């Protein structure tokens, strides 16, 4: 089997992407944030504290003939972006882009952080990191991808994110029309539960490539690119007027600036992030100071290849027994 679904930016900045997912029988379609940095499928539901719902589409297990309470199972979450949520667990039928999993753990929010309540466009998360990060207790649950692997033509999924435009998540096959040149594959460590790999270096604009190893994660659930302070300083030094602002919480730059590209290494290959991808617009309406899309990972404790980096590439998440990551230009 295979699946193929369109993913759409939630706003004009590409702050996140939502992908329609069918849950239950008859289908209930929720728009979920596909997150290769976490491993829970959780949704707003008929059980979510009413005051903490504001615009989201909710999952109602009692209207699904295939929903079953996973007795005793609970979940509780909080990722690297200041948010959280918790509740109980159902199993139900889940389909993505034509690909169907039966008995998928669907984690039903009794409570959500206000950060989610505030964003009406995201109905939940579909985790695509390794199942070892799944928060269900006392019986840990598998991700949608892990459950699907048995039936997939090939145990892979691909992320093809758009710049200010829709893109595609595919399951079980590699669309050879979706990229240019070759796919360069690189080793993955699953020791932290992430799609963790080592970039071979970087360049700023038309500058010379600096060979240097940068360990980080491929994380579709993170908006920006978070790299070591040395790297980030070298980038923003090339932008007249750019500065790190504690009031704003990162590098800002004059909205009148043209940003240089940023290149990262994948083995001997190179992925070029166009400068415009690094512009996240005025810090507040009307401001002439703009927020930068490359920021320091110092204090995160891990480098993050988020959407800024990933959308410049066709990315293969190879879930073979020895997992790997592939990157192609597109």
């Amino acid at each position: 089997s295979t699946g193929s679904a369109t993913t759409t930016p939630i706003d004009s900045l590409d702050d996140a992407y939502i992908t329609p997912v069918q849950i239950g029988t008859p289908a209930q379609t929720l728009n979920l944030d596909f997150d290769t940095g976490s491993s829970d499928l959780w949704v707003f539901s008929s059980e979510t504290t009413a005051s903490e719902v504001d615009g989201q589409t909710i999952y109602t297990p009692s209207k699904s003939t295939t929903a079953k309470l996973l007795s005793g199972a609970t979940w509780s979450i909080s990722y690297g972006d200041g948010s959280s949520s918790s509740g109980d667990v159902y199993t139900d039928t889940v389909s993505v882009g034509g690909l169907t999993v039966t008995g998928q753990a669907v984690e039903s929010a009794k409570k959500v952080s206000s950060s989610f309540t505030e964003d009406s466009t995201i109905d939940g998360l579909l985790g695509l990191a390794f199942s070892t990060l799944n928060t269900v207790s006392p019986t840990q649950q598998k991700t949608f991808f892990d459950n699907a692997k048995a039936s997939l033509d090939s145990p892979v999924f691909t992320a093809d994110l758009g710049y200010h435009a829709p893109g595609t998540y595919n399951f079980g096959f590699i669309d050879t029309t979706a990229y240019t040149g070759s796919i360069t594959y690189t080793a993955v460590s699953t020791k932290q539960g992430f799609w963790e790999w080592t970039s071979t270096g970087y360049a700023v604009g038309s500058g010379t490539f600096k060979s240097t190893s940068i360990d980080g994660i491929a994380d579709t659930g993170t908006t920006l690119l978070y790299l070591p302070a040395t790297v980030v300083s070298a980038y923003w030094a090339q932008v007249s007027g750019a500065k790190s602002s504690s009031s704003v919480g990162g590098y800002v730059f004059p909205c009148s600036a043209t940003l240089p590209s940023f290149t990262f290494g994948v083995g001997s290959a190179r992925i070029v992030i166009p400068g415009d991808y690094i512009d996240f617009g005025p810090i507040s309406t009307g401001s002439s100071s703009c927020f930068g899309g490359i920021q320091s990972s110092a204090g995160i404790g891990i480098n993050i290849f988020g959407d800024v980096a990933l959308k410049a590439a066709f990315v293969v998440f190879n879930g073979a027994t020895t997992p790997t990551l592939g990157f192609a230009s597109k």
